[PDB]
């Protein structure tokens, strides 16, 4: 049921170094999930307008933030256009389109990791916080599927059933033992008022119930 992929070569060199590289700026990750979760939400947006069918999936267009103490996971949920199994696995897996080469290039030139989503890998600052990412998601034009990696070299890609969600994405980042403070009411609130203040969908941050 679970298939098992290696990163290209490149990609695993990247994660090892956002992985290893002492960094203490680590806060930047959430920045570029809710972006990446907003371009989704563009590309969704656009296509409805010329096939309205396109959001029988759903109409709301909005990010959730919801934290979880008990679990010790933080998720960034997005209604946006989703991922097929083709995208996570040459998205997610592959240089693809992102600029992989230049940023590790310019790291070497004076770049530093704050700089990440310059090169289109924003994604991959996860990794800074998260010991493990899953990605859940479905497109209009496939499946739910469940994408995982904890680095070292491989992902997993799974079918994904039981909560269907409509279609758009769901990261869902296992914190390290030591960065549970991202799953702080107040500290969340702080970075998104410091980098994601002026992003042009809803971003509602989940109250725990306990
Ligand atoms: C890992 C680096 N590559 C990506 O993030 C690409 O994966 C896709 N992606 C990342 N996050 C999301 C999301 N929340 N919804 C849909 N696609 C995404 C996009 O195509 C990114 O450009």
């Amino acid at each position: 049921e679970v298939e098992t992929f290696a990163f290209q070569a490149e990609i695993a060199q990247l994660m090892s170094l956002i992985i290893n590289t002492f960094y203490s700026n680590k806060e930047i990750f959430l920045r570029e999930l809710i972006s990446n979760s907003s371009d989704a939400l563009d590309k969704i947006r656009y296509e409805s307008l010329t096939d309205p069918s396109k959001l029988d999936s759903g109409k709301e267009l909005h990010i959730n933030l919801i934290p979880n103490k008990q679990d010790r996971t933080l998720t960034i949920v997005d209604t946006g256009i989703g991922m097929t199994k083709a995208d996570l696995i040459n998205n997610l897996g592959t240089i693809a389109k992102s600029g992989t080469k230049a940023f590790m290039e310019a790291l070497q030139a004076g770049a530093d990791i704050s700089m990440i989503g310059q090169f289109g890998v924003g994604f991959y600052s996860a990794y800074l916080v998260a010991e493990k990412v899953t990605v859940i998601t479905k497109h209009n034009d496939d499946e739910q599927y469940a994408w995982e990696s904890s680095a070292g070299g491989s992902f997993t890609v799974r079918t994904d059933t039981g909560e269907p969600m409509g279609r758009g994405t769901k990261v869902i980042l296992h914190l390290k033992e030591d960065q549970t403070e991202y799953l702080e009411e107040r500290r969340i609130k702080e970075i998104v008022k410091k980098h994601s203040q002026f992003i042009g969908y809803p971003i509602t941050l989940f109250v725990e119930k306990e």
